[PDB]
């Protein structure tokens, strides 16, 4: 009497299969969910329950699309539609592996990474370490990551948030990359005292140097030019505090205190990335806006669906959001090249020189945010979220890469320190090689971070 719907498959952007059903035997007919890549993108894909319906991930959030409706004899069975993700399996595989070995080499509690297409915001890779294997019983995998922290688990961003301040001082004509500043080693602001990660007297940092060296004091002085209203407006325009609508279950909205609830010290904290939280995806989406000439395209992982006949419907594109002018975006892309600039004299070196890839105008920003002590209601002194976000490349944005390390003892590559810059180096360099993207013989002249 019953005519069963055949579950749809989940494939990547080139129709490479992530999950698909085969017919088998034991009721007697029994359909088996196949996961050829095992753990590949399982944080996104999810896994099957006993009855062949989704248990978690997109298998469950898109179950109705994937499961179809059973027929009867008279009503025809509607077989499940196929879901085409924006993921590129080759990129996801490389990224997911690097993320696992960044966690191993650095001693972090977790490591995650997101790769966006610069112009379109599509999610080309989304990975975390320790990813469960959906071809195996979930109940034996309590020691595994069963979910998708890149969208579900916000953190305080620290210094990667400085893109907002930088975008606001440029867009509002309030400063320029080459402006020579005078930056003390500390200031009192909003009732509190803010210090730079190194002690120094008044330093002739350019605006380029404030972000390339990640001066908190410098960021805040430039932020006083913007004011709370214009800065809070730029936060909101950058997408923070609000879900992206990427199409993944369990997405968090993060957390931005609204301006009418600020305390006297909120403005002293937000421009340096403390006092607010965001997801890795929101973090990478901020850099997507800048990569896309100031136009933010909310990220999306569902590319299209194919009906049982074979007809394809593309997913509807989200509307553009104008965060900053194209001129502003280009100027911020170029400033951020200072973060990867190397200088043996130290003077004109940014915080993330290991992130540069020679022959390419790489551009990014490091961060080191303090985590909250759960048994205190106060910040740890030596527990951090490490964070990197970058664009490949400044002069021709193709890829946006966002990385977070949960409190590593070492670099992502195992060298001493605490930086995520080596992992951006690995992934961005590999993305350029595999597309045979051409080098550039001249990098331009070095950027000036520090005047006289
Ligand atoms: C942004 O991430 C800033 N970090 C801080 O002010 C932290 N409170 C801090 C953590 C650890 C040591 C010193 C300060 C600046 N950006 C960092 C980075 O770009 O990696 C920094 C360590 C240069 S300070
Ligand atoms: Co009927
Ligand atoms: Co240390
Ligand atoms: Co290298």
């Amino acid at each position: 009497d019953v005519q069963p719907a055949a579950r749809g498959s989940i494939v990547d952007r080139n129709n490479d299969r992530l999950a698909f059903t085969i017919e088998a035997r034991a009721a007697e007919r029994q359909d088996l969910r196949q996961y050829p890549g095992g753990s590949l993108a399982a944080n996104v894909v999810g896994g099957i329950d006993w009855d062949g319906h989704g248990l978690l991930g997109l298998e469950d959030s898109l179950d109705a699309v994937l499961a179809g409706t059973d027929g009867s004899v008279r009503h025809k069975a509607v077989h499940g539609s196929t879901v085409v993700l924006t993921l590129d399996n080759d990129i996801q595989f490389y990224v997911q592996q690097q993320v696992q070995q960044a966690k191993n080499l650095s001693g972090a509690h977790n490591v995650s990474a997101v790769v966006l297409d610069a112009k379109t915001g599509e999610v080309l890779a989304m990975a975390n370490d320790n990813t469960f294997d959906p071809s195996q019983d979930i109940g034996r995998q309590g020691d595994k990551q069963l979910g998708n922290p890149a969208v579900s688990s916000p953190f305080e961003p620290g210094s990667v948030n400085k893109i907002v301040a930088a975008s606001a001082v440029i867009e509002h004509g309030l400063s320029s990359p080459d402006e020579v500043l005078q930056v003390p080693g500390s200031i009192q602001m909003g009732g509190v005292t803010v210090h730079d990660a190194w002690e120094h007297g008044v330093m002739p940092y350019t605006t380029t140097g404030v972000f390339g060296k990640s001066s908190n004091v410098g960021t805040l002085m430039l932020s006083q030019r913007v004011g709370p209203e214009r800065y809070y407006d730029m936060l909101r325009k950058f997408g923070l505090g609000q879900r992206t609508g990427v199409g993944l279950p369990g997405e968090s909205a993060g957390l931005v205190p609204p301006i009418d609830q600020w305390s006297g010290s909120t403005f002293a904290n937000l421009p340096i990335g403390q006092g607010l939280s965001m997801t890795l995806l929101q973090m990478t989406g901020m850099y997507q806006a800048i990569a896309n000439d100031g136009v933010r395209v909310p990220p999306r992982i569902i590319k299209a669906t194919v009906a049982p006949d074979g007809s394809r419907t593309e997913e509807p594109r989200p509307d553009d959001i104008r965060v900053v002018s194209a001129q502003t975006a280009q100027t911020v892309r170029q400033m951020l090249r200072a973060v990867v600039q190397r200088d043996p004299m130290g003077y004109q070196q940014g915080t993330g020189p290991t992130a540069g890839v020679p022959g390419y105008q790489m551009a990014g920003k490091t961060g080191t945010a303090q985590q909250i002590n759960p048994g205190c209601g106060c910040y740890f002194d030596d527990v951090y979220w490490i964070t990197f976000a970058g664009i490949a490349t400044a002069d021709n944005p193709r890829y946006v890469i966002g990385i977070m390390l949960d409190n590593p003892a070492r670099n992502s590559d195992g060298a001493p320190g605490h930086s995520a810059a080596p992992l951006f180096h690995n992934i961005a360099g590999w993305l350029m090689q595999r597309e045979n993207v051409p080098l550039s013989p001249d990098p331009g002249p070095p950027l000036v971070l520090q005047a006289t």
